[PDB]
């Protein structure tokens, strides 16, 4: 059975007005802005932003990828889906 989401796991992150995008959940740096309560720091592969989202906006990446993972004509998405694929743990600094 699947357990809440935790930092490093992999997935599909949807925002209002763009495509499930590929992502992953984020650590919290010692000194670094927290989230609001409810919410994960949501690292986007490609474009490399962040936002806050909630589990409904989350995708599992495994599970998705079938659906989700296909290239996309919007800025950062392909770059995105190489990084969600090829290393996904890396620091994008
Ligand atoms: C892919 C991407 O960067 N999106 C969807 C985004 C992330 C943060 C804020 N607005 C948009």
């Amino acid at each position: 059975m699947p357990h809440a989401f935790k930092p490093g796991d992999l997935v599909f992150a949807k925002m209002k007005g763009y495509p499930h995008w590929p992502a992953r959940i984020d650590d919290i740096a010692d000194g670094a802005v927290k989230p609001p309560p409810n919410k994960y720091p949501i690292f986007f592969f490609g474009t490399h932003e962040t936002a806050f989202l909630g589990p409904k906006d989350l995708f599992p990446y495994d599970k998705s990828k079938d659906k989700y993972g296909k290239p996309n004509k919007r800025k950062g998405f392909n770059e995105g889906l190489w990084e969600i694929q090829n290393n996904p743990h890396a620091s994008y600094s």
